[PDB]
Protein backbone atom coordinates (compact mmCIF):
# COMPACT_ATOMS: atom_id res chain seq x y z
CA UNK A 1 0.00 0.00 0.00
CA UNK A 2 1.06 3.54 -1.12
CA UNK A 3 0.20 6.69 -0.79
CA UNK A 4 1.29 10.21 -2.05
CA UNK A 5 1.06 13.76 -2.65
CA UNK A 6 -1.05 14.66 -5.92
CA UNK A 7 -1.29 18.50 -5.24
CA UNK A 8 -4.04 20.91 -3.61
CA UNK A 9 -6.25 22.77 -6.36
CA UNK A 10 -7.48 26.42 -6.77
CA UNK A 11 -10.43 25.15 -4.13
CA UNK A 12 -7.81 24.79 -2.04
CA UNK A 13 -8.11 21.16 -1.11
CA UNK A 14 -5.23 19.02 -1.32
CA UNK A 15 -5.49 15.50 -3.03
CA UNK A 16 -4.16 11.98 -1.62
CA UNK A 17 -3.74 8.75 -4.01
CA UNK A 18 -3.99 6.01 -2.28
CA UNK A 19 -3.51 2.70 -4.12
CA UNK A 20 -2.73 -1.10 -3.19
CA UNK A 21 -1.64 -3.94 -5.26
CA UNK A 22 -2.09 -7.38 -4.96
CA UNK A 23 -3.17 -10.85 -6.52
CA UNK A 24 -3.76 -14.25 -6.09
CA UNK A 25 -2.85 -17.70 -7.49
CA UNK A 26 -4.11 -21.36 -6.52
CA UNK A 27 -0.66 -23.57 -7.37
CA UNK A 28 -2.25 -26.83 -7.73
CA UNK A 29 -6.29 -27.66 -8.36
CA UNK A 30 -6.65 -29.96 -5.99
CA UNK A 31 -6.08 -26.60 -3.00
CA UNK A 32 -9.63 -25.65 -3.74
CA UNK A 33 -12.96 -26.69 -3.36
CA UNK A 34 -16.33 -25.51 -3.64
CA UNK A 35 -20.11 -27.05 -2.14
CA UNK A 36 -22.85 -24.68 -3.96
CA UNK A 37 -26.72 -24.71 -3.49
CA UNK A 38 -26.40 -24.69 -0.05
CA UNK A 39 -29.78 -23.72 1.13
CA UNK A 40 -29.78 -21.08 4.83
CA UNK A 41 -33.41 -20.60 5.81
CA UNK A 42 -35.12 -24.29 6.71
CA UNK A 43 -35.70 -25.02 10.40
CA UNK A 44 -36.56 -27.95 11.67
CA UNK A 45 -40.35 -28.39 13.76
CA UNK A 46 -39.71 -30.77 16.92
CA UNK A 47 -42.22 -32.61 18.13
CA UNK A 48 -42.89 -31.20 22.20
CA UNK A 49 -44.82 -32.71 25.22
CA UNK A 50 -44.75 -30.32 28.18
CA UNK A 51 -45.73 -31.54 31.65
CA UNK B 1 0.89 32.74 8.47
CA UNK B 2 1.59 29.76 5.84
CA UNK B 3 2.90 28.86 2.66
CA UNK B 4 2.40 25.78 1.05
CA UNK B 5 3.68 24.81 -2.94
CA UNK B 6 0.60 23.39 -4.84
CA UNK B 7 2.21 22.49 -7.79
CA UNK B 8 3.11 23.47 -11.51
CA UNK B 9 0.45 23.89 -14.55
CA UNK B 10 1.11 22.72 -18.00
CA UNK B 11 1.84 26.55 -18.75
CA UNK B 12 4.81 25.92 -16.58
CA UNK B 13 3.08 28.40 -14.10
CA UNK B 14 3.92 27.59 -10.68
CA UNK B 15 1.31 27.93 -7.60
CA UNK B 16 1.77 28.92 -3.95
CA UNK B 17 -0.97 29.02 -1.11
CA UNK B 18 -0.98 31.78 1.42
CA UNK B 19 -3.00 31.73 4.00
CA UNK B 20 -3.76 33.52 7.79
CA UNK B 21 -6.10 32.61 10.19
CA UNK B 22 -7.19 35.51 12.94
CA UNK B 23 -9.61 36.36 15.20
CA UNK B 24 -10.73 38.91 17.44
CA UNK B 25 -12.34 38.77 21.24
CA UNK B 26 -13.86 41.66 22.99
CA UNK B 27 -13.92 40.07 27.05
CA UNK B 28 -16.36 42.84 28.28
CA UNK B 29 -18.32 45.40 26.65
CA UNK B 30 -16.74 48.10 28.85
CA UNK B 31 -13.45 47.63 27.17
CA UNK B 32 -14.80 49.16 23.68
CA UNK B 33 -16.46 53.08 23.15
CA UNK B 34 -17.26 54.40 20.07
CA UNK B 35 -17.88 58.13 18.73
CA UNK B 36 -19.68 58.51 15.90
CA UNK B 37 -20.96 61.39 13.55
CA UNK B 38 -17.42 63.05 13.54
CA UNK B 39 -16.59 65.70 11.11
CA UNK B 40 -13.75 66.63 9.28
CA UNK B 41 -14.10 69.24 6.80
CA UNK B 42 -14.70 72.57 8.97
CA UNK B 43 -12.25 75.62 9.22
CA UNK B 44 -12.51 78.43 11.80
CA UNK B 45 -12.42 81.83 10.43
CA UNK B 46 -10.25 83.78 12.88
CA UNK B 47 -10.80 87.70 12.77
CA UNK B 48 -7.14 89.51 11.58
CA UNK B 49 -5.92 92.94 11.97
CA UNK B 50 -2.15 93.51 10.40
CA UNK B 51 0.33 96.23 11.17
Amino acid sequence: LSVRFMGINRNAIASYLISLYCSLAVLTDDALAVLDDVEVDKYHDYPVNYK
